[PDB]
């Protein structure tokens, strides 16, 4: 199934993993649950989207998390304070503000 626009966009094209075969269509790509995208040259056309999220609003790159909280804070304490949170990388702060979806597109 077609990922949610911010799962596609939100990823630098640098940092794509290449999803499906040599030649897959657009429509293979997107029906296999990746990402298509012919406009950018040099990066793979077919790509994994970034992991879902709670919301789409959560989804990004772990780069680009904005920490909203602290060191500790709980699920249900940064769900509290209006926060995204995930705690399965590291480095990253585990509860941060999610964006507003207008920037999402295919």
């Amino acid at each position: 199934q077609k990922p949610a626009a911010c799962r596609c966009s939100r990823q630098d094209p640098k940092n794509r993993v290449n999803c499906g075969f040599p030649g897959i269509t657009s429509d293979q790509c997107f029906t296999s649950g990746c990402c298509f995208d012919s406009q950018v040259p040099g990066v793979p056309w077919c790509f994994k989207p970034l992991p879902a999220q709670e919301s789409e609003e959560c989804v990004m790159q772990v780069s680009a998390r904005k920490n909203c909280g602290y060191p500790g804070i709980s699920p249900e304490d940064c769900a509290a304070r209006n926060c995204c949170f995930s705690d399965t990388i590291p480095e990253v702060p585990w509860c941060f503000f999610p964006m507003s979806v207008e920037d999402c597109h295919y």
